[PDB]
């Protein structure tokens, strides 16, 4: 389970430091509702004798994906490039932030060990932007 001082602080570096959830965009209160929906929040259990399979590709390769998550745990890996180059990358990486606007996916996001994201449907961000755009 994600503890409170996680999903604040998630709250906090999320909102100032990405640009389509600042707080002019969606407001505070309401980013919190969109956190605080369920499903929003996701976890998943690593399975070390498959390392590659379906399940653990957050993003597959030039296949479509409509949402934006940020890992709060857990060690991940880009297979995406050109030439197919592979980087290591770490907690509070988000991928997918312009999916949210109105996307085949070029990066493919594989889950390195147990992880736990937020997923963000572009769905809930453009409902949530309307619910802020509401008096708050």
């Amino acid at each position: 389970k994600i503890s409170p001082q996680l999903l604040l602080a998630a709250h906090r570096f999320l909102a100032t430091e990405v640009s389509q959830f600042s707080p002019s965009l969606i407001s505070e209160k309401i980013l919190l509702r969109l956190l605080k929906y369920p499903d929003v929040i996701q976890e998943l259990k690593f399975d070390e004798h498959n390392k590659y399979y379906a399940r653990h590709y957050l993003y597959t390769r030039n296949k479509p994906a409509d949402y934006f998550i940020l890992i709060l745990q857990g060690k991940v890996e880009v297979e995406a490039g050109k030439e197919n180059m592979k980087f290591e990358t770490g907690a509070f990486s988000y991928y997918g932030t312009m999916a949210l606007t109105s996307y085949i996916s070029d990066f493919s996001v594989r889950a390195l060990v147990d992880l736990q994201y937020i997923k963000i449907t572009r769905q809930q961000y453009q409902n949530g932007l309307l619910a802020s755009r509401m008096e708050n």
